[PDB]
């Protein structure tokens, strides 16, 4: 019970915690309905609009005005944003030259720059292409400030995984939005955008920024805003709120519109009808940046733009229904649309086979605008899989297509037509999902352009602009230091765990009972007495410093004229394989009487190496090679890649896409790029949480063998920027692209692989690209730990994707 009869007069929009027999006047009371009586005719005070007028000008100081435009109100705090234009002749921000911010201008009581965060749904990077013309306020905070060309959502590229991605650092499947609909199976419940169920703090994991400022005694204005609540009342509030007393003022404030989302899903991002809320964005924008000019906080505050997520042309002439590929769409229950997530209706049901189902939707039509998945083998990039909450059957949608559960599902209208033409949530790295960022203030750096990164680095940002330490997440802190200024964050190298071993001889080929042949023999390289030594090796082949390992393990060091290797004792196969090709190296066959060639290694005990026969009993499993003999620089130093200590286990199937990329694509990128140098190595994750599986997670070994399968094989690919300096020679910024490639027993993700591979295994990697980063939380190694550029510089590479867009 609260006590509704209370009044909200000199109260409204206030900050404190008002509890339970007192009624509320703040952000989020009518949600509750726990408002005191006069709120709405008093808070949502609507009268005259928002903005002063020449008439307006001395003004009789009126009460129920929107705002206000009297002689004292920069006194009573309450002007509307422009009166100081309006009336005592004062420029628009926005028509005041930009001048560089090189240390905060605050009043006294300011102890810290404030940061306000103005966040926009559905801001589509391109929609800055409309620049000055149409946003001028955005375009001058845009070019005078900091800005990436875009911002790369999480996926799904809905509202609600974004936000709060964006307040917490974290995955979806770590906070647990993991879409704007969800089932919990232990709650039994269904959490909605809308309604009641959302406001539950069950569902709403890790640390959001409000919570890791409060925690840390740093005050925050509210995030949440009613519906109810007007946007230009939100603006106001905001500056209400920093005319606060020193000892209640916020820190830390953010706006939230829900435009240009709506007219997004209405016309189309390319509809005609997108200019007069891309407009209005702005105008809002300016009433702000006037606020804060008004009350000289505007060379004083740090001011992110930022947006959700991007949206794409989608109608309903592009709906894909599950009822032309199932025989019984009524038991199964499929959240719909730009991604599917299907579980039984009923749950737990005895009858539901996900296997039947995911056979009957996989590759049925030429041009099907769909692709069915197990969660598990979503491409890693994608972190979309350690949560109860996801469902196990996931269906990747085709940009500008729905997916619906039947034709019923469809309302097309008198027209022949639905009421929308556009939407979003597809896959991250599809260019029209892409958002935007903007830093402007003192904090930021100036008239500085940033390449582009993801949204979950952008909480350690608000964190170090804020004095903050955040809470883990999955950001990579330092990797944005170079948005800033000052308040950079002094990042340091994690500390190797394991050091390796260095093996000489320490056997005779007559030790080894592996089961393995060789029909031929290189006898010149018995009398290399330099054989398998450091030599130039390292220079060559480790271009950025031996990978550090940081878990406890027992490993090897591998030295050939080709290849570097680090050697697990504990798996019986590389972590990792270095080497570096040229752009004028050959490429050349496996010679006849070395097809089936395995040969021993006389470094590494026979107890902790592969064996043959295990490969020969196993009536699934083959072996491929991470040093490719195709790439031998010489016939005599092809014998080094036939080591079982090169030796992987591999599907018949992944074989297909490996070889391709070994004997073809490695070439073509060493031609293209002026030389690649390229890691690869296996990566074990049978929990599917993105983390380096301990030895009990393991969960296939190669028949009667203690040789573990890994579930997927990681390749880094590193050139020069400047590619006109050779990979081996590079004295400036780097260049990667890195992929982890599902190691299935099968291709049936790809729906042309009965043709050659040169028509569908690129196609293939291109899905399955990857950050450097995602590859050290899968294997638990740190890379280029030994390069010229700084550290902030390769956190930002290690961060890095290629997308293919
Ligand atoms: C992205 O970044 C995050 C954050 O660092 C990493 O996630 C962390 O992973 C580690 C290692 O597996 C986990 O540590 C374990 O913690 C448990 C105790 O866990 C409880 O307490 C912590 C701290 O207060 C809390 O964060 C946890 O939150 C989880 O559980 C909640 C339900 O209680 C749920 O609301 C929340 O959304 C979250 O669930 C997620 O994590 C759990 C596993 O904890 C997972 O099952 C689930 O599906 C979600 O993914 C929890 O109450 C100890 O007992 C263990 O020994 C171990 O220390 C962290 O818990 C986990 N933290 C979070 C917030 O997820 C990711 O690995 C990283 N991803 C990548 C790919 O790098
Ligand atoms: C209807 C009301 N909507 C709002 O408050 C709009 C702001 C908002 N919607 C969110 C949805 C999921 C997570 N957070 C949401 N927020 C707060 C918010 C979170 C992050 C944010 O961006 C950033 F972090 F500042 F960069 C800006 C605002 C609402 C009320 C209760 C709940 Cl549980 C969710 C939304
Ligand atoms: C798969 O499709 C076939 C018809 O092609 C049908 O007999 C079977 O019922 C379908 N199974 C499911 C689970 O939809
Ligand atoms: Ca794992
Ligand atoms: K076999
Ligand atoms: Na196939
Ligand atoms: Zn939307």
């Amino acid at each position: 019970w609260t006590n509704t009869s209370g009044s909200c007069k000199g109260r409204c929009f206030e900050l404190q915690e008002v509890g339970p027999p007192d009624c509320r006047c703040d952000n989020l009371c009518k949600s509750y309905s726990s408002c005191c009586h006069d709120f709405d005719e008093l808070c949502l005070k609507t009268a005259r609009g928002w903005e002063c007028t020449k008439d307006r000008c001395g003004e009789v100081r009126n009460e129920e005005n929107a705002c206000h435009c009297s002689e004292d109100c920069l006194s009573r705090g309450d002007c509307c944003t422009n009166y100081q234009v309006v009336c005592k002749g004062e420029s628009h921000w926005v028509d005041d030259d930009c001048e560089e911010i090189r240390v905060p201008e605050c009043p006294a009581g300011f102890v810290r720059p404030p940061l306000i965060i103005f966040s926009v749904d559905g801001f589509r990077a391109s929609y800055m292409k409309k620049g000055s013309k149409v946003m001028p306020n955005i375009e001058k905070l845009r070019s005078c400030g900091t800005h990436a060309p875009y911002m790369r959502p999480v996926y799904p590229t809905k509202t609600f995984p974004n936000l709060y991605t964006l307040a917490t650092g974290l995955y979806p499947e770590s906070h647990g939005i993991v879409g704007n609909s969800m089932y919990d199976p232990v709650f039994d419940a269904t959490f909605h955008l809308r309604g009641r169920e959302k406001f539950n703090h069950r569902w709403w994991g890790g640390q959001p920024l409000w919570i890791t400022a409060t925690k840390q005694g740093v005050r925050a204005g509210t995030f949440f805003w009613s519906v109810s609540i007007p946007h230009e009342r939100r603006i106001l509030t905001i500056l209400q709120w920093l005319s606060l007393p020193d000892n209640e003022r916020p820190s830390v404030y953010a706006f939230y519109s829900e435009q240009p989302d709506f007219s997004g899903h209405k016309y189309g991002p390319f509809g005609p009808e997108m200019t007069n809320p891309l407009r209005e964005i702005d105008k809002t924008v300016g009433q702000l940046m006037d606020g804060l000019k008004q009350l000289k906080l505007h060379r004083c505050v740090n001011v992110i733009f930022v947006g959700d997520h991007g949206m794409e042309d989608v109608t309903c002439d592009r709906t894909e229904f599950l009822s032309n590929y199932l025989t019984n769409v009524d038991d199964i229950t499929l959240v719909p649309g730009t991604l599917g997530r299907i579980r039984p209706k009923i749950p737990n049901n005895l009858k539901y086979d996900p296997k039947a189902i995911i056979a009957n939707l996989t590759c049925k039509k030429p041009d099907q605008h769909f692709k069915p998945y197990m969660k598990q083998h979503l491409p890693k990039r994608l972190h979309y899989a350690n949560n109860r909450r996801i469902e196990d059957l996931h269906l990747l949608v085709e940009r500008r297509w729905h997916v619906a559960r039947k034709p019923l599902d469809v309302y097309k209208k008198p027209s022949g037509k639905c009421f929308f033409q556009g939407d979003h949530g597809f896959d991250n790295k599809v260019n029209s999902m892409q958002t935007v960022f903007v830093g402007y203030g003192p904090t930021f750096k100036y008239r500085t352009k940033v390449p582009p990164f993801e949204n979950i680095e952008l909480y350690n940002v608000m964190c170090d602009l804020l004095g903050l330490k955040p809470a883990p997440n999955n950001g990579t802190h330092g990797s944005l230091n170079h948005l800033l200024r000052t308040n950079t964050f002094r990042p340091t190298l994690p500390e190797e765990v394991s050091r390796p071993n260095y093996p000489g001889i320490m056997y005779l080929q007559s030790d080894f009972d592996l089961g393995c042949t060789c029909d031929d023999k290189n006898k010149l390289e018995e009398l290399n007495k330099r054989l398998h030594t450091k030599g130039s090796t390292e220079e060559r082949h480790l271009l950025y410093g031996r990978p550090a390992v940081l878990y406890r393990t027992s490993y090897d060091i591998l030295y050939h004229t080709d290849f570097e290797s680090g050697y697990s004792e504990i798996f019986l196969m590389p972590l990792w394989t270095s080497y570096t090709i040229s752009k004028q190296a050959e490429v050349s066959s496996i010679p006849e009487h070395l097809t089936n060639c395995v040969r021993p290694d006389v470094r590494v005990s026979p107890g902790f190496s592969q064996n043959c026969l295990a490969y020969k009993n196993d009536k699934q499993m083959s072996y491929g090679f991470l040093f490719p003999p195709y790439l031998s620089s010489s016939p005599e130093a092809k014998y080094d890649a036939f080591l079982v200590t090169n030796m992987v286990p591999m599907y018949p199937a992944f074989k297909r896409v490996w070889t391709y990329f070994q004997r073809v694509l490695v070439k073509k990128y060493a031609s293209e790029r002026n030389g690649v140098n390229v890691i690869s190595g296996p990566i074990f994750d049978y929990n599917y949480n993105g983390l380096r599986d301990i030895e009990d997670e393991i969960k296939q070994y190669v028949e009667g063998s203690s040789i573990p399968v890994p579930t997927h094989y990681y390749s880094i690919i590193t050139s020069c920027l400047d590619f006109t300096q050779p990979a081996d020679k590079c004295d400036g910024p780097l260049s990667v692209s890195s992929f982890i490639l599902p190691h299935r027993p099968d291709n049936d993700e790809s729906c042309n692989s009965s043709e050659d591979e040169s028509k569908w295994v690129e196609e293939l990697m291109k899905m399955h690209t990857a950050r450097v980063r995602d590859i050290e939380h899968l294997t638990g190694l740190d890379f280029y730990r030994k390069t010229s550029r700084s550290y902030s510089e390769i956190l930002t590479l290690k961060t890095y994707l290629h997308t293919y867009e």
